C-alpha cells in the first residue's frame, strides 16, 4: 500500500556522469562506451549566447580544448562531432560502468527519472513527466545542464532526456539523446516562452485507478459518459483530449478494479465540477497527472 | 529554479542489497562488510508470526538454514545472531561494494531516502519523513521487508531505516539498523495502530520559505506573532510545538528572504484557519510538511 512519485534506482546512471569543461563553461556529460554526450552550448561564450553558429564554433576547437573529468580521472578527447543540439566527444577509454542502454524519444505524458547533477556529481533523483507543452517541471540550478532523464524497465537504461535550459516561467527544456529538442525550443538566449500547458488526462485517470486499487472509492459515482461528452467537458478545464488509444491503454486497470473506463471518466467529470470538499486522494488535494498507466501498474502490483 | 521532492542518488546502496531466504520466506538483506542485516521475522512461519518466540526460533536454526543470494552468487553464512529486531548473518566474503557508512537513528521530522527492493533487487527510490507518530508514508508491497532508508553526507552513507511492516492504515513501520523499532510497534502479526499523527511545523515553515525563494509570495503579510500565541493555534490544529531550536534552524531562510519566522508563523497562522480550498503553494493544495530546512537549503543551493 501507499503511492509515491517513485524514481528508478539511479546507480546505473551515476556511473556514467562526467564533467565537461570548455573555457569558463562547465556542465555535465554522459559517458557511454567511448563517447561523452553533452549539450553543445558548452562551446559558447558570453557574446555567443543570442545567435551562436555552432558549426563555426566547433570547427575552431581542438580536442585538447575539451577537459573531461570522470571523478579524478581526466578523459582524453580524441575526436568530436555534433548531432543536432548534442555534442559527441570521442574519448580514449570506454566507460567500464556502461550499462545496457538505448536512446528513446518520448511522447508528452510519459514520465522518467531525472538524475540532477552538478560538476559531474549526482545530487538527487526525482520523477518528471514530459508536459503537453514539451517542458518538464524539474528542480535545476545553474550547472545542471547535461543532467539526463531515463527509465529502467527491466535492466536496460532508456535515456530519453538531456537538460539544456530553464525558461522564464521556471520550467525546463531539453533534448533527446539524439540532440533533438522536445518542443519548439532552440539552444540560444533569444526570448522563448513555453506554450500554455494542459493537464494529462489519461494520467489523471490512471492515478484515480491507483486510488481505487489502494482502497479508496469515495469519488466514484453512478454515472457514465460518452467519450465525446467527456472531452467536451474536460477541455473546459484545460485537460488534454482523451483518445480511444488512451481508453485502450487503461483497459488493464479497468479490468483489475472492475470500473469501466468511461465510468471513471464520469468520476473525473464530477471531481472537476466539485473539487475534493476537504478530502484527499492518495494524499493529494489536487488531481495528479504525472503518473502514467504504466507507472501505476509498476508500483501497485 | 523549481522545487521537487528529491531522493539521494541510490547507487552506493544498490550494491549492498541481497536476497535472504528462510524456508518459504524471502525478503531483502543489507550486505555490509561481511555481515547481512535483515528483519528477524524472516525466521518465522505463518503460524509463528501470530506469537513468535524469536530466541527459541533462532536457537532452532543453523547457518545452513539461511540462503543468501547476491545477484546470481550464493553467499555462505558462517554465523548468525540477533540484535533486537534485526538478524545479523555473518558471511564468508566481505562485500567489495561496501560504501563508507555508519548506522544512525533519526528523529521524527527528519527525512531520508528509501530504496524499495524486491527479491534483493532495487525497484524504486523516494524520499520519506519520519512522522511524529513514528510511521512513514512509503510505497511498499509484499516482499519489500528489509528495504532500507538512508541519507548521504559527502561519500558516507548513514543508514537509518529498515522496513518491517505495513500497518492496517497503509502506513509503514520499521527499525533502525540496530534493530530498535521507531514507534510503539512490535514485529508480530497482530492488531496495531499508530497514534494520531501531527504535522511537522518546522518543515511546513521550511516549505513556505522554499515557496518564497521560488516566487510564491501571496501568503506573506505584515504581521508577526510569538511562540506562545502560535503554539496555542498549533495545538488546536494538531501541529507540533515550535521550539526555539526550530526558529534557530530556520535562521538562514529568514535572512535570505526578509520574512521572520514569527512573521512566517503569522503567515502560517493565517493559513491554518482560512486555508486553501483549492488555491496552491508550490503546486500543492495542502501544507506540505516532509521537507526539512536542510532539504530546502541543500536543494536550493545545488549540493
Ligand atoms: C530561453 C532562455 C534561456 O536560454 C538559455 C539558452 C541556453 Cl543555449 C542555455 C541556457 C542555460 C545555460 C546554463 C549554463 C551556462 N553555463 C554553464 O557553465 N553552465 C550552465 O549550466 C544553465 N542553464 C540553467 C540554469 C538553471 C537551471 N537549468 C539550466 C541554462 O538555462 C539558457
Amino acid at each position: 500500500s501507499g503511492f509515491r512519485k517513485m524514481a528508478f534506482p539511479s546507480g546505473k546512471v551515476e556511473g556514467c556522469m562526467v564533467q565537461v569543461t570548455c573555457g569558463t563553461t562547465t556542465l555535465n556529460g554522459l559517458w557511454l562506451d567511448d563517447v561523452v554526450y553533452c549539450p553543445r552550448h558548452v562551446i559558447c561564450t558570453s557574446e555567443d549566447m543570442l545567435n551562436p553558429n555552432y558549426e563555426d564554433l566547433l570547427i575552431r576547437k581542438s580536442n585538447h580544448n575539451f577537459l573531461v573529468q570522470a571523478g579524478n580521472v581526466q578523459l582524453r578527447v580524441i575526436g568530436h562531432s555534433m548531432q543536432n543540439c548534442v555534442l559527441k566527444l570521442k574519448v580514449d577509454t570506454a566507460n567500464p560502468k556502461t550499462p545496457k542502454y538505448k536512446f528513446v524519444r518520448i511522447q508528452p505524458g510519459q514520465t522518467f527519472s531525472v538524475l540532477a547533477c552538478y560538476n559531474g556529481s549526482p545530487s538527487g533523483v526525482y520523477q518528471c513527466a514530459m508536459r503537453p507543452n514539451f517542458t518538464i517541471k524539474g528542480s535545476f540550478l545553474n550547472g545542471s545542464c547535461g543532467s539526463v532523464g531515463f527509465n529502467i524497465d527491466y535492466d536496460c537504461v532508456s535515456f530519453c532526456y538531456m537538460h539544456h535550459m530553464e525558461l522564464p516561467t521556471g520550467v525546463h527544456a531539453g533534448t533527446d539523446l539524439e540532440g533533438n529538442f522536445y518542443g519548439p525550443f532552440v539552444d540560444r538566449q533569444t526570448a522563448q516562452a513555453a506554450g500554455t500547458d494542459t493537464t494529462i488526462t489519461v494520467n489523471v485517470l490512471a492515478w484515480l485507478y491507483a486510488a481505487v486499487i489502494n482502497g479508496d472509492r469515495w469519488f466514484l459515482n453512478r454515472f457514465t459518459t460518452t467519450l465525446n461528452d467527456f472531452n467536451l467537458v474536460a477541455m473546459k478545464y484545460n485537460y488534454e483530449p482523451l483518445t480511444q488509444d488512451h481508453v485502450d491503454i487503461l483497459g488493464p486497470l479497468s479490468a483489475q478494479t472492475g470500473i469501466a473506463v468511461l465510468d471513471m471518466c464520469a468520476s473525473l467529470k464530477e471531481l472537476l465540477q466539485n473539487g475534493m470538499n476537504g478530502r484527499t486522494i492518495l494524499g493529494s488535494a489536487l488531481l495528479e497527472d504525472e503518473f502514467t498507466p504504466f507507472d501505476v501498474v509498476r508500483q501497485c502490483s
